[PDB]
């Protein structure tokens, strides 16, 4: 059907991954990356960039690419076609803010239970840098009703 361009990004690195603690809006109550609808005249990777600054405050050498996902909620007008970046090149700090506190997290203590459910299929190929494509169907934020991911060679 209809669908909509989103970039998600993760922050991560040898031994640990950045997340945001949503306060308000649009995942609140979980531990989300950065992202956001990517805007006409911008590439999907500028899109990727632009949303870590504005939500993190960071700014980065380098992104890549490592996977898409499909995420369609039930009842919703429109699908979401998400593409998601991985980097470790920061260049600062991230910043708290009234809508996200950040948070590193040990590789072997990410709180899968307190991010959306989805998180826990693809974060093992994220961790091993395997490039994947997902679809996740939800019914509301906590249920999934179907799904499919696969490793790709490429996104
Ligand atoms: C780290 N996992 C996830 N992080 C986010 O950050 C929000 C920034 O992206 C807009 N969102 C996640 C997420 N895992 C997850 O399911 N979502 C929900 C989502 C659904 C549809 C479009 C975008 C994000």
């Amino acid at each position: 059907g209809a669908s909509r361009l989103y970039t998600l990004v993760l922050v991560l690195q040898p031994q640990r991954v950045l997340l945001g603690m949503k306060k308000r809006g649009f995942g609140a109550g979980r531990w989300n990356g950065f992202g956001g609808k990517v805007q006409e005249g911008e590439t999907i990777e500028d899109g990727a960039r632009r949303e870590l600054q504005e939500e993190s405050g960071l700014t980065v050498d380098a992104l890549h690419k490592v996977g898409q996902i499909v995420f369609e909620f039930v009842g919703e007008p429109e699908l979401m076609d998400v593409h998601v970046f991985c980097t470790d090149s920061i260049q600062g700090t991230p910043v708290e803010s009234d809508e996200m506190r950040p948070c590193w997290f040990q590789l072997d203590q990410i709180p899968f239970k307190d991010m959306w459910p989805d998180d826990s299929y693809w974060f093992p190929l994220l961790l091993q840098k395997k490039k994947f494509h997902g679809y996740f169907k939800f019914q509301g934020q906590d249920t999934i009703l179907d799904y499919t991911l696969r490793e790709v060679d490429t996104v």
